[PDB]
């Protein structure tokens, strides 16, 4: 049914309502070779009234990234403001829509995976439930509403007892599997927010990966909206 498929995305939402903001230690790790590479970043995040969320990555370590960041604010109708900031000439992108479906940095995320996943950017659908990695699931399918998407489809599996993803797995303009990401190490804050310290997106035509690993994950840190400024980038 599309009503159960959107009663559980509704849910899933519900329950991740609250947080406020947190500021995220990480690592990304490429494999896109034969054979791997490693980035140091932080990525703060704010939740906005009535909006889809902000977030600032800043890339630290190595060398050839120190200071590049990534500003995005989601939104729930229309397209996400989005900006990449390239310190080597000081100059803020602002990363266009009909782009969105582009990799980020060289890795299996497009700028398009970098907003915060809202209700109103998909259609939803329910499949069927299943057994996943030894939890209770359900399988359900959301399609982009955005042409500028890189994606027809993707299908959750979504656990029963905390709706969290454990794996999403992407389909191409084309229809064909693309690229999968999973969820492990998942931790909750302030009884309630649930976050995967470890993330891997693999992709399967490739099949090149990119892990994001979190070490650290602090919430509430008193951010503000005024942090997440375009002017911050050039800090
Ligand atoms: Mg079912």
């Amino acid at each position: 049914n599309a009503e159960k498929g959107l009663e559980i995305a509704q849910e899933r939402k519900a329950r991740d309502e609250g947080w406020g903001d947190s500021i995220a230690t990480m690592e990304m790790i490429l494999k896109n070779a034969q054979e791997s590479s490693t980035r140091l970043m932080r990525l703060k995040s704010l939740e906005v009234e009535g909006d889809g969320d902000k977030g600032l990555t800043i890339f630290d370590q190595p060398r050839d990234v120190t200071g590049t960041a990534f500003l995005n604010h989601s939104h729930t109708i229309g397209a996400d403001d989005q900006w990449l900031y390239l310190p080597a000439l000081k100059r803020v992108k602002r990363i266009s829509s009909r782009n969105k479906s582009g990799p980020f940095m060289g890795s299996e995320f497009a700028y398009e995976d970098l907003s915060s996943f809202e209700i109103e950017k998909y259609r939803f659908n329910h499949l069927k439930d299943e057994k996943f990695n030894g939890q209770d699931v359900f399988v359900l399918e959301q399609i982009p509403t955005d042409k500028n998407s890189g994606y027809t489809k993707q299908v959750v599996w979504l656990d029963k007892a905390h709706y969290r993803p454990l794996k999403v797995e992407f389909y191409d303009r084309k229809g064909a599997l693309l690229k999968t990401l999973t969820f492990a190490n998942y931790k909750q804050y302030l009884d309630k927010y649930w976050r995967a310290h470890t993330m891997a997106m693999t992709n399967h035509q490739t099949g090149k990966s990119t892990e994001l690993n979190t070490s650290d994950l602090r919430f509430q840190t008193g951010l503000e909206e005024n942090d997440f400024n375009k002017n911050v980038l050039k800090r």
